[PDB]
């Protein structure tokens, strides 16, 4: 069965550390950067509210088969596609497929049997299980899940400070230096399910992500050292398939599921961490990471520079 990779750093900041996030970044940077992802808790007085625009939030989720890859039929290509759901008709969605696949409440379902059973579904030829992701969601749509000082929402004042935070990632640092910039982004939203997931890669730009869980079940988390990421990249050639293998790395990146464990039994070393509602992952420059959902949850996710 799975073994779960060791546990990528948890950080714990002050108040004073938490003053100026890519202070406290370039300062843990000599650890975090060794393990490619690690995970930032903010002081427990630190709450911001979740400011999407909830009533009109309606989108159509990316249906997602676990184990398309080995899977390697009669009208291919017509097995599952596209249907508009609001925030709470695919929370009731989400949380039925979950509490019916284990026969539990969900919230009594433990993490590393829901990781189990992930690694599970993605190599087994005999089950087919699909499910549903609402990501790539710009949040120009529905807006951010942090308040933003914008005009187009009603900010309480004990909500003032969160918009101007420096960990609201809509205050995150985008522009990239460069001379171009001279003669011449937004965070994005991830409505997760249970086994939802996202498939390895790096940044464009090999550019930092930061990562925030407004609510719901944890989100699951590999990554590997940027030290590695040419020795992962070697192992997925080897065993990724041959129509795949000569594809340019931006492609290739669609369908990268790799379990982690034949990446830790070629020697790369991988990191893993659950991040729970409240909790920032970073992930460092040329850091490959993926993950999956363990439920029904709300993610916001950007990519900044130093
Ligand atoms: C490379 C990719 O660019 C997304 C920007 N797009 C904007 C529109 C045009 C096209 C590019 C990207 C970046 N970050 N990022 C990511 C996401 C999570 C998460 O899901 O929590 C955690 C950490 N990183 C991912 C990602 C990686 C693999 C898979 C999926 C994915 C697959 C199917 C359905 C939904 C999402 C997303
Ligand atoms: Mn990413």
């Amino acid at each position: 069965e799975f073994v779960p990779p060791p546990e990528c750093p948890v950080f714990e900041p002050s108040w004073e550390e938490f003053t100026d996030p890519l202070s406290f970044i370039g300062r843990i940077r000599p650890l975090a950067e060794k393990t490619g992802i690690c995970k930032i808790r903010p002081p427990k007085d630190w709450q911001p509210p979740f400011a999407c625009e909830v009533k009109s939030f309606r989108f159509t989720p990316r249906v997602q088969r676990l184990n398309e890859l080995e899977a390697m039929r009669e009208a291919f290509g017509f097995e599952q596609a596209v249907r508009e759901y609001t925030l709470q008709s695919f929370g009731e969605m989400a949380d039925n497929f979950k509490s019916d696949y284990f026969n539990m409440p969900v919230h009594m379902v433990p993490t590393e049997l829901v990781e189990k059973e992930f690694w599970r579904l993605v190599s087994s030829i005999e089950e087919d299980v699909i499910v549903e992701y609402g990501a790539d969601i710009s949040s120009k749509d529905f807006g951010s899940g942090f308040p933003v000082k914008d005009g187009r929402r009603k900010i309480l004042p004990e909500e003032e400070e969160y918009a101007l935070s420096g960990w609201n990632l809509n205050n995150m640092p985008v522009l990239e230096q460069s001379v171009l910039a001279h003669i011449n982004k937004v965070p994005w939203l991830y409505v997760g399910m249970c086994f939802s997931s996202f498939c390895w890669h790096i940044e464009d730009h090999w550019s930092y992500s930061i990562n925030y869980l407004h609510w719901g079940e944890p989100k699951t988390w590999y990554g590997v050292p940027s030290h590695a990421a040419e020795q992962l990249e070697e192992v997925m050639r080897e065993l990724a398939p041959e129509l795949f293998e000569s594809q340019p790395d931006l492609l290739h990146q669609l369908v990268t599921i790799m379990n982690p464990n034949v990446l830790m039994e070629h020697g790369v070393p991988v990191y893993r961490t659950n991040q729970c509602a409240g909790e920032f992952v970073v992930t460092f420059p040329r850091a490959y990471h993926s993950g999956f959902n363990q439920g029904y949850n709300f993610a916001e996710a950007v990519n900044f520079c130093t």
